């Protein structure tokens, strides 16, 4: 049908957003420590902290998929790369202070972004 290729288009347009969008927030990583799965060779009791484990690469993976529905769910994935380290990682940590710096760098695009999908539809 029509209105299934006009959904599709709109998912095409929201992924190119979404790219940019993640683009921008792996640069406020640029130490790298978010960039690829926690190795379970080298921590191997991590899925005993860690319920749902995220990172750049993963969510990268479900980008190029058309695999976010909208920007929530792509929210809900940068936000656990976050809180995943801030549980696993003390406070005194690089780790820890890498995540709050990109938590915190990381809203203001988040802010814009959802301004854009609103206004754009």
């Amino acid at each position: 049908s029509m209105e299934q290729v006009a959904m599709e288009l709109r998912l095409t347009e929201l992924t190119r957003l979404l790219r940019s969008v993640l683009d921008q927030l792996q640069d406020k990583d640029p130490a790298r420590i978010f960039a690829q799965p926690v190795s379970l060779k080298e921590v191997p009791d991590y899925l005993d902290h860690i319920k749902h484990p995220m990172d750049f690469a993963t969510m990268r993976k479900r980008l190029e998929a058309q695999g976010y529905k909208n920007l929530h769910e792509f929210e809900e994935d940068f936000d656990l790369i976050i809180d995943n380290c801030m549980k696993y990682n003390a406070r005194d940590t690089v780790f820890y202070r890498a995540a709050v710096r990109l938590r915190d760098q990381g809203g203001v695009v988040l802010r814009q972004a959802r301004r854009e999908v609103d206004s754009i539809g």
